[PDB]
Parts: C-alpha cells; sequence; structure tokens
C-alpha cells in the first residue's frame, strides 16, 4: 500500500513539519512525499536508517516516492529545515531493531523533542 505525507511550513506541531510524522509501513509499501508548501525535500539521515537500506535525497519541491524494503526504523529530514525540527520517523515491520539507537543518537534539541513526541504521542 501507499501512504501519503505532506511537507508544510506550519502544521499541528508548529513550523516546518511532515504530516504525518510517524509512518507505519511494511516492506514493499510506498511512501509518497508531497511538498504542499515550497522549499522542502526529504533526505535519509546518516546512521539513522536500517543496515542494508540505501540512502536517499529528493529534489526540492518535487513529489517523491520512496519504496521501503528493509525492516527497521528510518529517520528522515527536510535538508533545509532539519535544525528547525522537520523530521519524520518511518517504522517498517514490527519492533524495529534500531529504534532505541535512533532515539539515543546525537541530534538537535528541537529534533529530539519532536521525535520523542511522535514516538509517544503518535505511535
Ligand atoms: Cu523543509
Amino acid at each position: 500500500e501507499n501512504i501519503e505525507v505532506h511537507m508544510l511550513n506550519k502544521g499541528a506541531e508548529g513550523a516546518m513539519v511532515f504530516e504525518p510524522a510517524y509512518i507505519k509501513a511494511n516492506p514493499g509499501d510506498t511512501v509518497t512525499f508531497i511538498p504542499v508548501d515550497k522549499g522542502h525535500n526529504v533526505e535519509s539521515i546518516k546512521d539513522m536508517i536500517p543496515e542494508g537500506a540505501e540512502k536517499f535525497k529528493s529534489k526540492i519541491n518535487e513529489n517523491y516516492v520512496l519504496t521501503v524494503t528493509q525492516p527497521g526504523a528510518y529517520l528522515v529530514k527536510c535538508t533545509a529545515h532539519y535544525a528547525m525540527g522537520m523530521i519524520a520517523l518511518i517504522a517498517v515491520g514490527d519492533s524495529p531493531a534500531n529504534l532505541d539507537q535512533i532515539v539515543s543518537a546525537k541530534k538537535p534539541k528541537i529534533v529530539q523533542e519532536r521525535l520523542e513526541k511522535v514516538i509517544a504521542s503518535a505511535k
């Protein structure tokens, strides 16, 4: 199946967000990223995607379709607004082995606060 995500300047959680920011999927599913406001893109974060998965980076303002194959957790960002908190977490399959690692990894404070909310109040 396909899951649609929008990139916006302002959403429910504040400025610069992915909606939804928590995406549950299975291998073979697609995630379609649609920039409803200009200036956004999607890029996998180094050391925060499963072992065996390929890194990716979309073009700004382009609709992008990600096919997820490896199970595990993926943290993605908008290349431009990462430091302002613009991230989404993709959970492929159950009990993603690398989730606790991703939660502990170094990242901007604002990112950490949103991630913690998405994992709790959005799981
Ligand atoms: Cu952005």
